[PDB]
């Protein structure tokens, strides 16, 4: 494979650099040292004081990470971007590097995801996310039967209850939460249904078959994934 | 026979499927869309026209494959399904109730219906359901004995809780759920009744013990 | 076995008429009626037309249900108090035997527990009541467990708490309640740990490792059944 | 050895054991009625005196024990249980913080110690535990990411439920369990920032679907 390496006389020589184990322990030792200090920046009293220190720490280990991987890049070249761990390394790292300005502070948030490269770099972490992972193809169908199931009971929910109740069932998308909310069973008497039931007295002939099937099939999925994985 | 083999190998065609597939799908967006307040301002003639019309295909659909499959039509569940759903959709545009009307989007279930493998998860949650019955009656049993003695202990001085029967199945089921079962009945409950937990707890663990073993049954009857 | 039995010359001619299938069926015939008169009893608006008729259908369905019991007696002699079926007929009789008046009308309520005779007298019904109770004994020693590790808890709770809540808190019974409904899992933070924490801060170190155990065991007990009847 | 064989019979014997699982029950008995504020006007000095006495005889047996098993003694881990539930009860009437008096209550927990079978299951449970530990792992590094990310987004605006890490740890575990998370958090939440769904639910689902594989894998590790 490699096709075409830099060298291989340099290609080589930081192949040697990123395959070992040193390369692996000092991104590590970084990610936990910029995983403590995230959540050090919380605080408004350590930002008075060490607020200098740990933004200067942000963006070298931020530039470390950048430089890191590029030298994985070269060496795993096209490997690379077939990899999903890389491919989550690369893409939370890209995040991180986005200006301290511009847009919304949401890339400022999303920059904390960078954290779950603990996973990517350390094996044993990778074989829970890839078991827990795995589980999912064989839920795909129930997921989209559920999914199809919820949009036909929102489109209800908004033109039987919507007008009356606009915050709830207002909206296609409002119908979708308020629906996940009783699935959940979340307050779904006290706080939904029995406020639906002083206008319209058969609102539980909705809401109750509702939360069977949705109860029945949670159930279901979930022996699948108790039978599928034994 | 004559035409009978004619129209059967339009209805029993790829094409034929693929067709009312894309119109189930360009059915159900339409619908989503008769939800907004503003969409239906601008194009709800539209919309109005292109249901009328899909309805009307669909209905069609429906006699073509009666004259196919004959009295196999009416012995099929998917295909028994499929009628009444579109039964439904053919009720006017007024009169009675609009539950109607709304009854209508279940016509989007025909999606499981004419795709195989949706088929599929729907036969096997369904198959499921006959290892339940007894269970399934147990419970219906119980909760109408703890309905009935909640009637008659609770009813007088918690009328909208357990005033009624009916208003009794409807506590209890959101007791076994567990939803609020404490701040919001039995503690206001027992400020008149003090020993009143003396049958929610009861009860809570039968209801809890049975689902736990009604669980486990589906985990062991399946595999 | 039977000892010494009645004739046997009466004692098989009431033998014939108690085995029979029409003595079942009669009786069971009898209990769906009786369950179906009793929620008719429900409503005050029938109570008003027909209570007279379902007041006297109803003592008359006890007399019948009484010399049943008695007929069986004779009939199975010692066999009879050792059978739980019987045993819970019995009871279930012998409550609904006590005067309209008199005591409290929690004997009139218990009353309703007659209906269960339909898992009595109809097998299947048997069957699955025994399934679910024979799961129990595999179950004693983590119920065992849970009960000291609640009484535990709740001797600490009325301790930390009682003084500051008394609704919650002030009594071991109270203690025991809160602490099963926190179990339940119900409004166990916005209703009572929240508040629980504005006066005592650390609260949480109490009831969250609380969450955990009860959570832990009650999985456990559950992959128990599981494990147990697969 | 010489008296080493001596009080080893002692320690090692039947009566031993009964007798202090004897005092166990009593002791605990008699906890439960010092929660009685009647109780302790009539029979305080009774059981305040009876109190010190059971556990003067639990530290000689501590003692007896040690001189018995020595070494082994300290590589038990039910032993060190007794040990450590025991000298938490020796701590002095004042001084310090009263969680001290209320740890005393633990010692009760030595009925497990003390008895077989009680062991046994908790021997089951804790086994149970290594096979979670990556999953564990997995869930606190979560919810460390997420309760920094709910602390930048909504602790200005929203002090009590996510003011600080700590308060974000607490709420969002309050959502992992369910409680009131839509109409006590996120529908409040959603009416300064209406896209907090974006964060709640994909949070649910995880926490949801880790937990369902973590129980399977005692449904399975177990069996
Ligand atoms: C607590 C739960 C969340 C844990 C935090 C997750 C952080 C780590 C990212 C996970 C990367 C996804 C890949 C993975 O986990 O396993 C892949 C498995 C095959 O595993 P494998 O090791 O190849 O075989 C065993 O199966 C697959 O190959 C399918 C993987 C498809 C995922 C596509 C990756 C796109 C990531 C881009 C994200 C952009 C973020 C800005
Ligand atoms: C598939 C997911 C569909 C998501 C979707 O339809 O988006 C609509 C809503 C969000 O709409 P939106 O109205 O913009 O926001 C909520 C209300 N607001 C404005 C006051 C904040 O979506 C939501 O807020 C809730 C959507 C979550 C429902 C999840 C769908 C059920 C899938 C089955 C999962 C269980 C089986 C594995
Ligand atoms: C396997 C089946 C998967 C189905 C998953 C469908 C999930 C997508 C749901 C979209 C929910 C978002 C609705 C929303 O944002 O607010 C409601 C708006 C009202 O806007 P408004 O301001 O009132 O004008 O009203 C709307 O925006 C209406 C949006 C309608 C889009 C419908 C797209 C779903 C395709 C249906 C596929 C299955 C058909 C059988
Ligand atoms: C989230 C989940 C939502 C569920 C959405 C359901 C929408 C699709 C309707 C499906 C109805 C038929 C299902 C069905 O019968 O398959 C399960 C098995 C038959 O399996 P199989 O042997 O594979 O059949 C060939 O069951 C049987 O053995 C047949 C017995 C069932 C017959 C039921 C007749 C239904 C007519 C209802 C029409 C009223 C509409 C207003
Ligand atoms: C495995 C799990 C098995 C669980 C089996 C038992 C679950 C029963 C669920 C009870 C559902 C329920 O809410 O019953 C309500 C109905 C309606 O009574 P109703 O008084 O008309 O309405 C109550 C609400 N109100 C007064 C404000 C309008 O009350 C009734 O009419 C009785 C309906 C019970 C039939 C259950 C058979 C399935
Ligand atoms: C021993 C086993 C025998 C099983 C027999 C069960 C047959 C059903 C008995 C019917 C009970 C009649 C209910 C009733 O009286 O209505 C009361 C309220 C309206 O009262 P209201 O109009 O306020 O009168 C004053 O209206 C309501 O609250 C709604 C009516 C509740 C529906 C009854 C639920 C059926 C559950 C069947 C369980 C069968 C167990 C296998
Ligand atoms: C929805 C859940 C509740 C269902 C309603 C229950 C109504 C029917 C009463 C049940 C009677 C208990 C006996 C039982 O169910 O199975 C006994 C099993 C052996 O079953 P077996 O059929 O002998 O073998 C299979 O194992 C045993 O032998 C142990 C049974 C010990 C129970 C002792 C019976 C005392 C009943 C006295 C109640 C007084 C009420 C006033
Ligand atoms: C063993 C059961 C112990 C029952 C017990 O200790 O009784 C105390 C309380 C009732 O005391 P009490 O203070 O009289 O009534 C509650 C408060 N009040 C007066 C305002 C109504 O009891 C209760 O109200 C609640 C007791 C239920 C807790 C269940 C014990 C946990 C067992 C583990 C079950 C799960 C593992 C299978
Ligand atoms: C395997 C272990 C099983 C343990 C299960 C224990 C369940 C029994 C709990 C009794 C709860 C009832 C307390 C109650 O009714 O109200 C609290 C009263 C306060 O009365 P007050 O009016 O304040 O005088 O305060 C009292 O009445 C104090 C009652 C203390 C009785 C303690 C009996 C439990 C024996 C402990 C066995 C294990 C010890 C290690
Ligand atoms: C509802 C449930 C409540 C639980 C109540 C617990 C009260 C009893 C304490 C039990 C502590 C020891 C349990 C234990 O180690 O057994 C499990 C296995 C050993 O099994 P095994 O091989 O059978 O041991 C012989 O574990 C091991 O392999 C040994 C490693 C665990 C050592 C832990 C040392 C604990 C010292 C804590 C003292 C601090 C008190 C303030
Ligand atoms: C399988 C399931 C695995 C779940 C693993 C993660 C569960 C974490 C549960 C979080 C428990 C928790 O409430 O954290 C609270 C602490 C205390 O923060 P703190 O601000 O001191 O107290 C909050 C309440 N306040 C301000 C009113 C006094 O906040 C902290 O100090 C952080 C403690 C997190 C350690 C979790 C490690 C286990
Ligand atoms: C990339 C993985 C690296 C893992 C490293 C985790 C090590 C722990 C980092 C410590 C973060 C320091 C928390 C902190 O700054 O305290 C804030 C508040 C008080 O702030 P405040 O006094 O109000 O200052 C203004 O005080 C609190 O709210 C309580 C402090 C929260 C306890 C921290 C929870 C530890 C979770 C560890 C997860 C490890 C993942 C395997
Ligand atoms: C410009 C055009 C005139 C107006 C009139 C009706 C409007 C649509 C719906 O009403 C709401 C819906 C909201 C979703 O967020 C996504 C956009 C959707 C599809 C709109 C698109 C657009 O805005 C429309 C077509
Ligand atoms: C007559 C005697 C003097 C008084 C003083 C202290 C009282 C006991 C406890 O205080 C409360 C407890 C409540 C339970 O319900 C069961 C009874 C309990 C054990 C009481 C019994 C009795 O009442 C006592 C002994
Ligand atoms: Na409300
Ligand atoms: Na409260």
């Amino acid at each position: 494979g490699s096709l075409v390496p830099r060298g291989s006389h340099m290609y080589l020589r930081i192949t040697n650099i990123v395959e070992s184990s040193f390369f692996t322990k000092f991104i590590i030792y970084l990610i936990v040292l910029n995983g403590i200090t995230m959540g050090l920046e919380t605080s408004k009293t350590f930002m008075q004081s060490f607020g200098v220190y740990t933004t200067l720490f942000n963006q070298i280990v931020i530039t470390i990470f950048t430089i890191e991987i590029i030298l994985r890049i070269y060496v795993h070249r096209i490997s690379f971007f077939k990899d999903p761990w890389s491919l989550f390394d690369f893409f939370v790292v890209a995040i991180s590097l986005v200006p301290t300005s511009s847009g919304f502070e949401i890339l400022r948030v999303l920059g904390v995801l960078r954290l779950f490269r603990l996973v990517t770099a350390v094996p044993q972490m990778r074989k829970i996310v890839s078991a827990l992972i795995s589980v999912i193809p064989g839920m795909l169908s129930v997921i989209a039967l559920m999914t199809l199931f919820f949009y036909i009971f929102a489109i209800m929910a908004t033109q039987l209850f919507g007008e009356r109740f606009p915050e709830w069932f207002g909206t296609l998308g409002e119908s979708f939460y308020t629906l996940f909310q009783v699935m959940t069973l979340e307050s779904w008497s006290m706080g939904i249904v029995r406020p639906l039931m002083e206008v319209y007295p058969y609102a539980w002939v909705f809401f109750i078959p509702f939360i069977f099937v949705v109860t029945f099939v949670m159930i279901n999925l979930v022996v699948a994934i108790c039978v599928d994985a034994m």
